[PDB]
């Protein structure tokens, strides 16, 4: 139902072509953060998204990601945030699905890592093999 909702949302994206709307996506990272009792539920949505979605969205699929998680650590605390945890299980497999993005979209990624970066999202043995994984390309 909560999740129901935010699939509806996610899945959205696809009747829009990228760059994402800043409304929608604050929609889509609403029904996460009011869903956040069933955040696997949510984390594991996203991933899907990404692994299936079309190559124009996975910098939009990278986006909702960015998003739920700042949002999250501004609204709970750093240290409360139940999203990037959970994110980060898995997250080896989301880049490589991510990185199979159109050339023009791979530096939005590297953007988004160097920001995590130095915010501190992640810890350096998250974000550096994701800066390799780029360079490797
Ligand atoms: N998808
Ligand atoms: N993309
Ligand atoms: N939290
Ligand atoms: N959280
Ligand atoms: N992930
Ligand atoms: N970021």
């Amino acid at each position: 139902e909560a999740v129901k909702t935010f699939n509806s949302e996610l899945y959205s994206l696809n009747d829009y072509k990228p760059p994402i709307s800043k409304a929608k996506m604050t929609q889509i990272t609403k029904a996460a953060i009011k869903a956040i009792k069933f955040y696997k539920h949510v984390v594991q949505s996203v991933e899907k998204f990404i692994q299936k979605c079309k190559p124009e969205y996975k910098v939009p699929g990278l986006y909702v990601i960015d998003s739920i998680v700042r949002q999250s650590r501004h609204q709970f605390g750093q240290e409360k945030d139940v999203f990037a945890p959970r994110f980060s299980n898995n997250i080896i497999s989301t880049f490589q699905n991510l990185y199979r993005c159109p050339g023009d979209d791979k530096s939005k990624i590297v953007r988004v890592l160097n920001l995590w970066q130095k915010n501190n999202v992640f810890k350096s043995e998250i974000i550096q093999p994701l800066l390799d994984m780029a360079a490797a390309l």
